[PDB]
């Protein structure tokens, strides 16, 4: 360890959140992303089953990493004096969904419906594994460009799910619901929720629907490119001013515009290739 079994390439991206170098791991040699956190940025730790003292991020991402392929799996970890290291999979060829619609602007419905889809069912997982994302958005979410496959990424602003209040939110902003805005009070799965109806729209539209806190407030949904009036009305329901008016996961799934999704590998085929 460390530098040992891996052989460090280009930073890939970096925040106050982290460094992210692309890697591969010697005796793979597998595509591996490696990032790095400093122990005194660190706001929340859990604990690790055999009894450690370890960033939350850490203990989430063990939970959820069990071979289902929505989200980025956490392969290796290590501690260091001043900080953490996380061996991550690393896609290749990938684009994360930002760059994805910033080259291409807004999404065919049918493109998004199969990449709205894969999204849900990677959130269901983490929901299932007692993990809240927290921070569901486009730059979370990298493409396998090959496989047409969407992998979740970024634990940092998690939580372990529970069925009573957070009080705390440490996501993007303007993917927040009016219930955080107004009372600093959220319940895990309706804001997810909320969030995901701001994900719809950016996906179909090019761009998020709100950018100040008084347009969340209000809630008011202006499309500022075509949609179709299933796809606008799923975005509408997500994005229910009350908490209890959104729509479970289930119904979501079962809406009218999330039906006859393509594959992933079709999707690759038809939208990717
Ligand atoms: O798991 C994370 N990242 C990753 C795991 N595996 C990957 N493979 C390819 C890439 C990747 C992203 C963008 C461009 C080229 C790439 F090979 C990132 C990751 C992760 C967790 N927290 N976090 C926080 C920041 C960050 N930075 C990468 C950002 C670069 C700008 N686009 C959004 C990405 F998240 N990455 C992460």
């Amino acid at each position: 360890p460390l530098e040992s079994q891996y052989q460090v390439g280009p930073l890939l991206g970096s925040g106050g959140f982290g460094s992210v170098y692309s890697g591969i791991r010697v005796s793979d040699n597998l595509p591996v992303a490696i990032k790095h956190v400093e122990k005194d940025r660190i706001s929340d730790w859990g604990e690790l089953p055999n009894g450690t003292r370890v960033p939350m991020e850490v203990v989430l991402l063990k939970k959820v990493s069990s071979g289902f392929s929505g989200v980025i799996r956490l392969l290796d970890w290590f501690e260091r004096p001043d900080s953490f290291v996380l061996i991550l999979e690393r896609p290749e060829p990938v684009q994360d969904l930002f760059d994805f619609i910033t080259e291409r602007g807004a999404l065919q419905e049918e493109l998004a419906r199969s990449f709205f889809w894969q999204v849900l069912e990677a959130v269901r997982h983490c929901h299932n594994c007692g993990v809240l994302h927290r921070d569901i958005k486009d730059e979370n979410i990298l493409i396998d460009l090959n496989r047409g496959e969407l992998k979740l990424i970024d634990f940092g602003s998690g939580a372990l799910l529970k069925d009573t209040v957070y009080t705390d939110f440490d996501g993007t902003r303007v993917y927040s619901p009016p219930e955080w805005i107004r009372y600093h009070r959220y319940h895990g799965r309706s804001a997810a929720v909320w969030s995901l109806g701001i994900l719809l729209y950016d996906m179909v539209c090019g761009d998020i629907p709100f950018e100040h806190d008084e347009e969340i407030i209000r809630g008011q949904v202006f499309f500022r490119q075509r949609v179709s009036s299933e796809c606008q009305h799923l975005i509408r329901w997500c994005l229910a001013l009350r908490p209890s008016d959104r729509p479970t996961f289930e119904e979501i799934q079962n809406h009218p515009w999330m039906q006859d999704v393509l594959l992933p590998q079709e999707t690759a085929e038809i939208h990717l290739h």
